[PDB]
């Protein structure tokens, strides 16, 4: 078997290819030792890791392992997805929300970095965390899909009182700027949770469009682990990509396309 | 006398002019009412009006007043206090900070908008009570001064774990994305409130500098109420302008921009 690794800051993606099929795993970063115990005890043909913990990886492990850049692997890996998945794009920009969140144009030929963004999946469970002591992930991102948003952020419109508004109304005009109007609201942690899901994919949503105008595509690729069991992020960001007069795509194990791309640039 | 007034979501701003000397004052957006009975017993030669509720103002007012859209009425009086201050730019991007984030790109003939996004004040108020249940402005950001951020926000150093980084290893990779690995004990009031301002700031900051490359300009100038008694929001967002090979700017009663600017379109 050959395998790729994506060990990332909070997920260790594996991907395993025997008989041109694959199998996908992931184990927390704060796991890592696991990884390692069940690396010492495999054959493996073909070792590809990257990724901010791959260095960790190669270092404790009894075998040879090969290092790839994330940016470059994430590329070729979600190159591959898309086509498998009947998508046939010119060029985009990719959106990998991870940990943190790196944005990227691919030119048709090769990605090049152009943005990125402290907001993604470690804020979403820090401050997630903070504004409801939930420390579990799935339970954490399951409180915030029925949140409403309503007593906490403020629209365009909520400003433009008895004023037409030189944008649309219906944006968000200040994530949490309605707060301090809603001091009697009981401030659930479904709603405070959707109200932090919705600035990650505001702000996320946001950077994408603005360097897919910069670098003139209209085609935007989102990957992550972030989306994972999270359909209201998934939807925060569609509904506003395609506000902005952009084509948002997920792909089928997006969250794997550097540990696929690792495999294949070797 | 003349007076313009740029009534926004938070607050009220209002310049009068009178024998060649201007005259700042602002009010809260919640006490309008008294700001309208205010100019019913002024003596006014001439009424201009920019923001979201200057409609309300204009409807229970008793003379005649000009409104005018917020984006130009800002551009405008930026440009005057730019001038005043002996800051000659051929063009800029500039970021209005002001309950939410407006960004424009200012190229010596006007401005048009190319962006905004709802992290700004309202978010550090609003965001800022919900971690502190501090709701006075001054005792809120005067708290947030003496804030550490290193145990909330994690770095793109902390998932390149002892490997060199293939972005600058300083930079903030999850905005409280160490959260998680700081759950002994609570977490600071001054600490948090530290976290919300430099999210809001690296997410201005970043969108402002994407821009002024799309645009080809080096040079940012940055005005709002929200830089108004936070020195840390000022920091954060010079800081990285500067990282980023831009240059930033902020002008004495910049968050005046919008109503200086509505006096001079009359
Ligand atoms: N099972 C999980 N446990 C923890 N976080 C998860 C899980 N599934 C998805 N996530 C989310 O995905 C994010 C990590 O995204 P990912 O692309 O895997 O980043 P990295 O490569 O930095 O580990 C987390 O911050 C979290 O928001
Ligand atoms: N005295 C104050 N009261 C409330 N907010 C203030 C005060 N002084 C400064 N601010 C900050 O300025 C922000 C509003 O900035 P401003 O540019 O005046 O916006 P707007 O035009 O929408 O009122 C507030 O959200 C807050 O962060
Ligand atoms: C001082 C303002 C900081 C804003 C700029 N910050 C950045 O560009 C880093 C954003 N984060 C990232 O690009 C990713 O978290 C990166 C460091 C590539 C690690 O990938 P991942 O493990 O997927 O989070
Ligand atoms: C659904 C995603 C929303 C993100 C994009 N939102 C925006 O561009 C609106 C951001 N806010 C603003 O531009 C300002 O708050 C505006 C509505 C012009 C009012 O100006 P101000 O009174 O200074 O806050």
């Amino acid at each position: 078997m050959k395998v790729g690794i994506d060990a990332g800051g909070t997920l260790i993606k594996i991907v395993q290819e025997q008989d041109n099929q694959r199998t996908f795993k992931t184990e927390l970063t704060k796991n890592i030792d696991q990884v390692v115990e069940w690396l010492n005890q495999q054959q493996i043909e073909k070792l590809c890791l990257t990724g901010g913990n791959a260095g960790v990886i190669a270092e404790n492990i009894n075998i040879p392992a090969q290092i790839f850049v994330e940016f470059d692997a994430a590329s070729q890996g979600l190159g591959i997805l898309l086509k498998e998945q009947g998508h046939d794009l010119a060029d985009y920009i990719f959106a990998n929300v991870g940990t943190g969140t790196s944005l990227h144009y691919f030119d048709g030929q090769s990605q090049r970095r152009v943005g990125g963004i402290g907001t993604g999946g470690g804020m979403i469970q820090g401050l997630g965390y903070l504004l409801s002591q939930i420390t579990d992930y799935k339970q954490l991102t399951d409180m915030a899909q029925h949140g409403d948003r309503n007593t906490i952020d403020l629209k365009v419109r909520h400003i433009y009182k008895d004023t037409e508004p030189p944008i649309p109304g219906d944006l968000t005009a200040a994530n949490f700027g309605h707060v301090l109007h809603h001091l009697d609201a009981d401030f659930t942690p479904s709603n405070k949770l959707a109200a932090v899901i919705g600035v990650v994919g505001e702000v996320v949503t946001t950077m994408a469009i603005t360097v897919a105008r910069e670098f003139k595509t209209e085609n935007i690729v989102y990957i992550g682990s972030s989306f994972h069991n999270n359909a209201l992020l998934r939807k925060v960001v569609e509904d506003y990509t395609v506000l902005r007069g952009c084509k948002p795509y997920y792909v089928e194990n997006g969250a794997f396309s550097g540990a696929i791309g690792a495999l294949y640039l070797e």
